[PDB]
């Protein structure tokens, strides 16, 4: 009685499973004792799951709360609600109890799932309650019961919702799309192994996922207690045998300042891709110097369009380099860079808001249209067709060869001067003793670092950087504070 | 320095040239002493004319008026501006010079591209102009100077305007979406030989050019001066060889009128596909009892999705059948009926106004986006997600077993009784002498008949038929008019 995905219609469900037909026995997960499941055997969960999921009478467009990091089993859930075209609403368990609240309000569920382990303890009476595990998808608490008024699911469905409360639609058309592009790029073969570290509610991991599925590889989800210490990490990728790394730059910090001599030693890391944030050079460069044989690769993009570009780093790096590039979009994405009269920039080296033309573009911000109506904007170049484009919020530049170089929020840009807060950063991060830096501006400019002579450190500074970029105060801390997914945590270090 | 389509990215270009390498000697155009033109020959001309468009330095999204009907070399221009990503606006040559000055004023296009030998001779000094022939496309003023803004080509792109002043924009990815749900019914094959009736300007004739070129088959055009003699018609039909003729239900009317016995001679017919229109069930079993090898398609939908669904006629058609179905959408395609309360009709045999969730949904009405918002409306079954359907503007029912019945225009629909005049007209069709029959309300009811006794055509009428459909007046007329694109011209009736 419940609808299903057909196999000729977008769906990460047919999309992420391919491969169990092609090449049934290869592993789709590595896990740790070293564990695979093959392509074959998470289709029989995905399948078995759905079976469960299929009898709760849920309509297509009825959103399903995912509360779980990146596991074999989460996964076999995003993709069973995939096939029955039930958005899903990615949580990870480290989100506090009011947040999590806050989207049950405002996302109104049909059904909240988390582990059989999991620890979500207080969840509202009209959502629906069920935990899933080896032993199948259990319920807890049956979703209200409806009447289903959806005959057929289409590309434009709903796949999920990232809330952040700002609630990101993304269609399987969209997600889809960007999986595509991504696999023409050849990043990976089905012979890798995929180390990812982002948390499920990151749409990164979803990147990660659907890149090593959708290719035939191997996913080997990192746990974040593996991740937060650095000789535990590298055990971590070495007995997995993974072959590629992907996570936000902060991933690696650790690992750097404490364990450089073994980080050189995983010998089959053939790539790194980081997104999210700027790799600050200094610490990319010796990244880079460690893991000679490893490609790095730069992820540029947004939740709204899910990513746009994916640039290889030079190798090596130059050591006068001041911004990475983040390259040419994707083929089938364009970017116009438009000025504060919303014209078209053509010269090199000025800057202008990229507007994305992408497949892969969100359906709207979750009940808010006004927001959609101010992002989701009539095309600048051709405003009488209704195409709309993504209006970023990302200032960027073009190079003389037309390649891209990002250059902040367009929104958080001293003495009539644009501070370039990288520069500050790697003046710092070059200064004998300091491990790591982050500069900002409450405008009075304040710099963090991990290690000291503040007054020498100042002066180190002034030798080199224009007046209006050296540091009114510099305050040694243990740690750079992060975000749950894993960016620098700026509103973090404004509080001290 | 032109951009051009990627062959990863959707594009007229590369869906309807794949053939050119999977079968570069295989005939793409049948054309009257007969002639063909292989997918090879065909791509080397889309080729020559692309190069020489690229010259006149258009920048994507600028639009170029095609004025020609369904030849080898309109089908050549159009896939010319495809992979350019220059708009075609499609305006048959028999349109009115009026209408045709205020398409130009209202698109404002870049270029007016019409055939070496077509008559159109009063164009503005802004919109460029060129003659394309054998001899290649020859510029006769030159578009204005410009600067290109657009680096690359993507799928949203829009492909084509369908202008009637109401301009429909089509994306590339919206119209390929058509042609592969299509392609999946297996239609046709590529030794099929597709008779094509409809002006260039209607988007029956872009489907059919697609859907032909996609897979592999030969298109057939039909000029309009052989469609509108019988004999020379059916003669057309069997020099060419046509497997499959599409058209508007009207295309059979004078065959069925003045030649049934040739017509019963099209040996070689094994398809036939009809949309736009109600085809009178009288007429349609004359046809079908006259070709009883070739299946009979009932193609429904509208010009902002280009189509909805496809539904093969029953074999034979039952005598006391009232209305064909028009089946269910095309996968990947889906349909809520909702009632004039907003909300899910899913009761047997209850009409409610056509919502489509579909892959090929037009980008917006030119210049309008009023129009566009009454039209490309938020789902109603999930209003808060910013996914739009199409509010179609037609009524339907379902019957037991979930298929569609066409129930009119919601805005065209006498005593508190709902007339539907295709049950008067199939009442005057069986009446002996009458040959066709159209009824209409001025409310009035009046029906114009082809050849008499009108008083006994009442009491025929009457003795089946409740008073409010008696038709008042009777009104003997030599030809059923009809529209530009073959459709019942009921406005011209009203005239009269
Ligand atoms: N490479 C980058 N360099 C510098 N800044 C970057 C970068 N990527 C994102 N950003 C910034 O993050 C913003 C996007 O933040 S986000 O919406 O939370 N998205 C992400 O952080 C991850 C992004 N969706 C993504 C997914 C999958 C693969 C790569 C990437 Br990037 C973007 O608009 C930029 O301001
Ligand atoms: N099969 C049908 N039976 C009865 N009515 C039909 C039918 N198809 C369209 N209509 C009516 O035409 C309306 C659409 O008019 S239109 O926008 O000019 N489009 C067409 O007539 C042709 C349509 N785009 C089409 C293209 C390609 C293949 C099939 C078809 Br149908 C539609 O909304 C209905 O009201």
């Amino acid at each position: 009685r419940a609808a299903r995905a057909r196999e000729s219609v977008d769906n990460l469900y047919w999309f992420m499973l391919a491969a169990a037909n092609s090449a049934p026995d290869t592993p789709a997960f590595v896990t740790r004792g070293v564990r695979t499941l093959s392509y074959r055997e998470l289709r029989t969960r995905v399948d078995d799951f759905a079976a469960a999921l299929a009898e709760l009478g849920l309509d297509v467009d009825d959103r399903v709360v995912l509360e779980a990091n990146v596991t074999p089993d989460a996964v076999a859930m995003l993709l069973a609600c995939s096939l029955l075209g039930l958005p899903f609403i990615p949580v990870s368990p480290e989100t506090p109890s009011g947040r999590l609240r806050s989207i049950l309000d405002t996302a109104e569920p049909a059904l909240f799932a988390q582990a059989e382990d999991g620890g979500r303890a207080d969840v509202p009476a009209t959502v629906g309650t069920a935990r899933f595990g080896a032993g199948g998808l259990r319920v807890e608490r049956a979703p209200r019961a409806r009447v289903r008024h959806r005959r057929e699911i289409v590309g434009t469905d709903t796949a999920y919702i990232i809330f952040t409360p700002k609630g990101v639609v993304m269609s399987h058309r969209s997600v889809v799309s960007l999986y595509r592009a991504i696999l023409e790029q050849g990043l990976i073969t089905p012979e890798d192994r995929i180390a990812t570290t982002s948390p499920l509610q990151f749409d990164f991991a979803l990147f990660d996922i659907g890149l090593a599925l959708g290719t035939g590889a191997a996913l080997v989800p990192v746990p974040r207690e593996e991740l937060n210490w650095p000789r535990r990490f590298l055990a971590f990728l070495g007995d997995t045998g993974a072959t590629q790394v992907h996570g936000v730059p902060s991933i690696w910090r650790p690992v750097l300042r404490h364990e450089p001599e073994l980080l050189a030693g995983l010998d089959r890391v053939r790539g790194i891709l980081f997104g999210g944030e700027d790799f600050p050079l200094p610490e990319l460069r010796h990244l880079q110097g460690l893991l000679p044989h490893a490609r790095i690769v730069n992820g540029y993009g947004a939740t709204e369009s899910m990513a746009c570009s994916f640039t290889e780093v030079p190798r090596p790096i130059p050591s006068d380099l001041e911004r990475l590039s983040i390259g040419f979009p994707l083929p089938g994405f364009d970017v116009s860079l438009l000025d504060e009269h919303g014209r078209p920039v053509e010269e090199i080296g000025v800057a202008g808001q990229i507007h994305l033309r992408a497949p892969s573009m969100f359906s709207g911000y979750w009940d808010d249209p006004e927001a959609t109506a101010r992002v989701l904007v009539s095309d600048p170049l051709d405003p009488r067709s209704g195409r709309t484009v993504l209006r970023s919020g990302d200032l960027a530049y073009r190079g003389e060869d037309g390649e891209l170089y990002f250059a902040g929020r367009v929104d958080a840009q001293i003495r009539g001067n644009r501070v370039e807060p990288g520069e500050v950063e790697r003046r710092l991060l070059e200064f004998p003793g300091i491990s790591a830096a982050v500069a900002l501006l409450v405008p009075v400019l304040h710099a963090f670092v991990v290690v000291f002579d503040k007054a020498k450190a100042r002066a180190f500074c002034a030798d080199t950087l224009p007046g209006y970029m050296i540091p009114a105060n510099i305050v040694a801390v243990d740690d750079i504070p992060l975000t749950v997914n894993g960016k620098v945590d700026r509103a973090d270090l404004a509080t001290r």
